[PDB]
């Protein structure tokens, strides 16, 4: 069963991965396990989750340099990390460490965040997708670092887990602006669409 | 400028009613001031807001007999309650104490809270609707108290002002379950409908 390897940096929207694996089995083939690992950088066991998840709102601090290294091993070998802002508005803290996080993951001249073409086949994936929308429809593109045309990052600024987000009576809890659930299914067919590319 | 009289009983969503306001001026030829007054059923100049609002999630005790006479007096003498539930679920703590709050205003043989018709002109009174929706959509039907027809206290377990309810960054902050941004605009209706219901 595929497991995301939630990477934990600095649970903003507590049981949303769990809701996202619950989506990944209803919607495809995949057995998707309802619980995330918790993972950290330093972990023997990184390897057992190749799709990594870093969802925050804030400053983090770059990890050391052997946490670094392993990053970049997971992902030159085969991983995957979604990086998932939920601060509600662009180019704020979280977005700041991001981006100082991949600098030292992928030092130039390496490829470093670029701008996703929408023709990129992970819009194409699962679903039929343009944009990646979540709970916000801030940014009309999502940015990402490819290696020979794979994209081995993704950074959503949109807050893809803020959609997934419920509340204490097992409801969807938070508004997605602009465009409300039609926005929400969109964003859930991204999220399935993100895993599926990284999977298959 | 109509004024909501916000009633405090024991500020969930913060700013919903300066929100309820810019509804009113946007959508009506009404001047809807954007503070709303926070009112206590002992002030003097309760007969000041004819409007009174009344949210809550939890429990609160029944008042002291001299402010449930004044109460029942703001309402037999042309005032309104609305009284709009934030708890989530039906009858919880705060329904318990809304219907020991009315049997205590309203002694039987008195009327008391009945489910109000779909065809009383409170569903007609601006916008054109059939039920009363809010942030929920749990309760069909509405409940009121009348007097010779006239409604003189709303009871809307649908949440409405979670309707209204914004985020740090000017948006609307929570879901409307099931029916997403539609619900949310008739939640907006409805609140319109009471408010033009009781002022003419």
């Amino acid at each position: 069963a595929f497991r995301f390897g939630q990477l934990a940096l600095g649970d903003i929207y507590p049981q949303a991965l769990s809701r996202m694996s619950r989506e990944i089995d209803k919607r495809t083939s995949i057995e998707a396990a309802r619980e995330p690992a918790a993972v950290t950088l330093s972990s023997p066991t990184l390897h057992e989750t190749p799709f990594l998840y870093l969802a925050g709102d804030r400053e983090f601090a770059i990890p050391p340099e052997p946490e670094v290294e392993a990053l970049r091993r997971h992902l030159t070998f085969g991983g995957f990390l979604l990086i998932d802002s939920a601060e509600g508005a662009l180019g704020g803290a979280f977005d700041r460490s991001v981006r100082r996080l991949l600098q030292a993951v992928f030092p130039a001249p390496a490829p470093g965040l670029e701008i996703v073409s929408g023709e990129h086949v992970v819009f194409k994936s699962f679903y039929l997708l343009e944009r990646p929308l979540g709970r916000l429809a801030l940014s009309p593109v999502m940015e990402g670092i490819l290696r020979d045309g794979r994209l081995m990052v993704a950074y959503v600024q949109n807050d893809l887990g803020g959609a997934f987000a419920r509340d204490d009576f097992g409801n969807f809890q938070l508004a997605c602006v602009p465009d409300g659930e039609r926005q929400r299914e969109l964003a859930f067919r991204m999220l399935v669409n993100l895993v599926m590319y990284a999977l298959c």
